[PDB]
């Protein structure tokens, strides 16, 4: 595993998040209750504790976009890169956006598997920099295990507890 430069990492006891805007792809409730999945994946390993809110700021605040978004980091149309997040800190720190132009799913169609990759964006949001380890979530590339049937590697967990204690 490796960590952000300095690692940032949230200063408190809980998190919050909100879901700005949805995908098409999927039911809103869908991608409410796979976000609180993801979430809870890290969650489990650490004495974090998250909350949703629905108007104003959040820490985590996750959104679907497709090319030019407001923050200087454009999508690219279908394929080649899938999301983004940030470190944690205030404004966008802590954020994680969804190419909206990727064909997204739960896992039963053909396409992106979204808890798949809401948990390593939100890796991303909780402080997780990239693996060399091919198996773990935390790696830069999608697919090498199985969207549909993976967990956490001890990779990404002692990673996560190094940031926030176990
Ligand atoms: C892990 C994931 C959920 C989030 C990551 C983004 C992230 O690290 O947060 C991601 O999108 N990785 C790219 C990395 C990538 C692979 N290639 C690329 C070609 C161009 C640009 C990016 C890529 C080769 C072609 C395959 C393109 C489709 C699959 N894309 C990826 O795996
Ligand atoms: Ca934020
Ligand atoms: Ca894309
Ligand atoms: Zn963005
Ligand atoms: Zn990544």
């Amino acid at each position: 595993y490796s960590l952000f430069p300095n690692s940032p990492k949230w200063t408190s006891k809980v998190v919050t998040y909100r879901i700005v805007s949805y995908t098409r792809d999927l039911p809103h409730i869908t991608v409410d209750r796979l976000v609180s999945k993801a979430l809870n994946m890290w969650g489990k390993e650490i004495p974090l504790h998250f909350r949703k809110v629905v108007w104003g700021t959040a820490d985590i605040m996750i959104g679907f976009a497709r090319g030019a978004h407001g923050d200087s980091y454009p999508f690219d149309g279908p394929g080649n890169t899938l999301a983004h997040a940030f470190a944690p800190g205030t404004g966008l720190g802590g954020d994680a956006h969804f190419d909206e132009d990727e064909r997204w799913t739960d896992g039963s169609s053909l396409g992106i598997n979204f808890l798949y990759a809401a948990t390593h964006e939100l890796g991303h949001s909780l402080g997780m920099g990239h693996s060399s380890d091919p198996n773990a979530v935390m790696y830069p590339t999608y697919g090498n295990g199985d969207p549909q049937n993976f967990k956490l590697s001890q990779d990404d967990i002692k990673g996560i507890q190094k940031l926030y204690g176990k």
